[PDB]
Order: structure tokens, then sequence, then C-alpha cells
């Protein structure tokens, strides 16, 4: 019953959290909450402590244990 507890707070005041293990990337958590928030497959960005994580992550996730904080962002840049 090992599972690591993600609360991911969007830039819109939305506060959401999921419940994964933690021996696979970011694209299942990261899929899971834009599929699941209202967002796109090619306009994402992951905050974590200032350190813009993208869903092919996966080092950082395992170094985690459980209790863990994130900010989703939507930042592209055109131009």
């Amino acid at each position: 019953n090992d599972h690591i507890n993600l609360k991911v707070a969007g830039q819109d005041g939305s506060v959401v959290q999921f419940k994964i293990k933690r021996h696979t990337p970011l694209s299942k958590l990261m899929k899971a909450y834009s599929e699941r928030q209202g967002l796109s497959m090619r306009q994402i960005r992951f905050r974590f402590d200032g350190q813009p994580i993208n869903e092919t992550d996966t080092p950082a996730q395992l170094e985690m244990e459980d209790e863990d904080t994130i900010d989703v962002f939507q930042q592209q840049t055109g131009g």
C-alpha cells in the first residue's frame, strides 16, 4: 500500500491531489492531471521548488517519498 501523495497547485487557484507509485514517469500523473483538469498534452509545465519539470521526468519523482507539493503552470512563449 505504498503510494505518493502529490499535491499539485494550479495557477488558477486549483488544488488537486493524486495517488500513484514512485516507480513510473510523470507522464502518468501529468496526463491524468492535465486530462482531468482541462488542458492539453502540448502545453504544460510542472514547477517543483522552482525547478521546471517535463512529463518525461522520473529521477526526481523517484527521489521523493510521498509527501510532496508541486505547482502546475502554463508557459510557452511564442516568438
